[PDB]
């Protein structure tokens, strides 16, 4: 994973054992400070195929809207295509699942990467786990 | 095939025609001096999959086990993961098969490339042939 905390030079992003939903799996705490924190990962995948992801997120605290999760295309040269999701994490607190009727989609046309992406905002102190995307090709 | 001598600057990787094990084909001939010389390929894989290799090496010389054949899987950032294995070429001369018990298992999840890797010690004469490894899936 990569974590870009970008200027939000004290913002906590930890590795935490027994932290996920069910106490027994590890999570990531994203916590940051004054600017907002991008945790990305960006994998090999081609045309045509449809896609979902689930994603477990538990909100500890936030000042509004807590971040989203991004789905992104690439082409051969790294400049972003349509066909890109977002699910934004919302306030509400405890274990949810993230997200039903937004991170899916197809594959578009010349995409060659695809890329997920955790933003979590200044303020918002969060967990992530179970990060599990599919990609079913014809 | 990447050919890495270290620091055996003497040591002789070379390819010799009709010297496989049926006189017709490609072999591969390391002769290593001073340290062990370590011949590898990496190609892309990723879950799911199952894989199965197998080797035909013929120990001309050796002074003990005369070197080893592994298979590895790392991700896209390079860190290695669980699922290696490793057959040990031991000392027996003549054409042979290696790798029927050893060379396989299942591809872990995470994984984004698989490396192969020829290991000949220092002071042991072999030739390598018929280096066939197979993931199935499409």
């Amino acid at each position: 994973w990569t974590v870009d905390k970008g200027t939000g030079t004290s913002s906590v992003v930890e590795y935490l054992a027994n932290a996920g939903p069910k106490g027994t799996e590890g999570a990531m705490r994203v916590a940051p400070v004054s600017v907002g924190t991008n945790v990305s990962q960006v994998q090999a995948v081609t045309n045509p195929g449809m896609f979902s992801m689930s994603c477990m997120v538990n909100i500890a605290t936030t000042p509004g809207n807590a971040g989203q999760v991004s789905i992104g295309f690439l082409d051969a040269a790294g400049n972003s295509l349509p066909g890109g999701v977002s699910a934004n994490l919302g306030t509400t607190t405890g274990w949810q699942v993230i997200g039903k009727n937004t991170l899916r989609g197809k594959v578009p046309i010349g995409a060659k990467q695809v890329r997920v992406n955790i933003q979590t905002v200044a303020g918002a102190d969060v967990k992530y786990a179970y990060l599990l995307c599919n990609v079913v090709k014809p």
